């Protein structure tokens, strides 16, 4: 006789939240995307990656917009090679990872059928190009939302469910069964380094590499871990949010979180046209203080910006992503 499991999934769910709107000046829809913009990641010469196209006749695709340009305009990267099948390609998280000698990796989660590998691609940055280089996957790497990379084929990856099995796997999320968790991979070590979350999904890094932050979606919180020198995680503290939060960017200067949200778990999960997801962007300041100062930065009802996911800011311009729908370019 217990209304534990509905009680939990309300608050899981967030059943009943009402976005609280927060307005930006100059808020335009990004020209040419119109099948999500999952995930971002702005390197620090202002050129941004966006995975779109993302399924849980448009495919899979990784676009590149110049942030420097008063009117960045999206363009689609071509993928070179031979070693990937590109009409399987479903891009979800991405990361890039820039060597010494200047070279440009994006990482790429992708979900070809219902698997899941990361693919490493490098950068050409003249030709407008990604050369594949790689496919990972692993028996660690079940069900993988995002990564970070530490290397050109390195990173720390979430698995957003303990099931690859997509009925399995909707009903371990249903019943709160938290048995996510977060992998170190390496060529020569591949590790589980932390474990026992409801959704992990966006992960990302401190500028200096010392500290790793990961989002446990269904739990509303933001974790933040020491990084040793040997790749092991150590539980550091933990942030709480009245928010689903999904994916993280870093501000490389300040080290400040940006995070895409979803105010309300019943308009993302289970969609319908007539009652859309909203949007919520939370910037994090001083994330290791006694009080980390915490403030909505732009949140609306959907009828603009439907799903977001992820944002992050450049020279004074916020960049929002969504899981599958448009984006949106504000100023600050
Ligand atoms: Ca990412
Ligand atoms: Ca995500």
């Amino acid at each position: 006789l217990f209304d534990r499991q509905k009680s939990s999934f309300q608050t899981r769910f967030n059943v009943h939240r009402e976005v609280t709107p927060v307005e930006l000046p100059n808020c335009n829809l990004v020209k040419g995307i119109d099948n999500g913009s999952e995930d971002l990641e702005i390197l620090p010469n202002g050129l941004a990656f966006i995975s779109s196209g993302l399924k849980y006749d448009k495919s899979g695709k990784i676009l590149l917009m110049d942030l420097n340009e008063k009117e960045p305009a999206v363009s689609e990267l071509e993928i070179i090679g031979n070693t990937l099948d590109i009409s399987s390609f479903n891009p979800h998280g991405i990361s890039t990872f820039i060597d010494d000698d200047n070279t440009v990796y994006l990482l790429v989660v992708n979900h070809p059928g219902s698997s899941s590998t990361v693919e490493v691609f490098k950068f050409q940055e003249e030709e407008k190009s990604l050369l594949h280089l790689k496919t990972i996957r692993h028996k660690l790497l079940p069900s993988v939302n995002d990564i970070v990379a530490v290397g050109p084929e390195h990173f720390y990856a979430t698995n957003d469910h303990y099931f690859i099995d997509p009925y399995l796997k909707s009903w371990e999320m249903h019943l709160g069964l938290a048995w996510s968790f977060v992998t170190y991979y390496s060529p020569n070590d591949v590790r589980v380094v932390a474990e026992g979350f409801d959704f992990a999904n966006g992960i990302n890094i401190s500028p200096d590499g010392k500290y790793v932050y990961i989002a446990e979606l269904l739990a509303h919180k933001i974790h933040v871990y020491e990084k040793h020198a040997n790749w092991t995680l150590t539980p550091l503290r933990v942030l709480s949010f009245d928010t689903l939060v999904d994916n993280i960017s870093v501000d490389p200067v300040t080290g400040d979180l940006w995070v895409g949200c979803h105010p309300n778990g019943m308009r993302i999960f289970f969609y319908d046209a007539e009652n859309p997801p909203g949007s919520e962007v939370l910037r994090i300041q001083d994330i290791l203080s006694e009080e980390p100062k915490v403030t909505v930065v732009y949140a609306e009802n959907g009828t603009v910006l439907q799903g977001s996911t992820v944002a992050a800011v450049y020279k004074g311009k916020l960049l929002i992503g969504t899981v599958f729908h448009k984006a949106l370019y504000c100023d600050l």
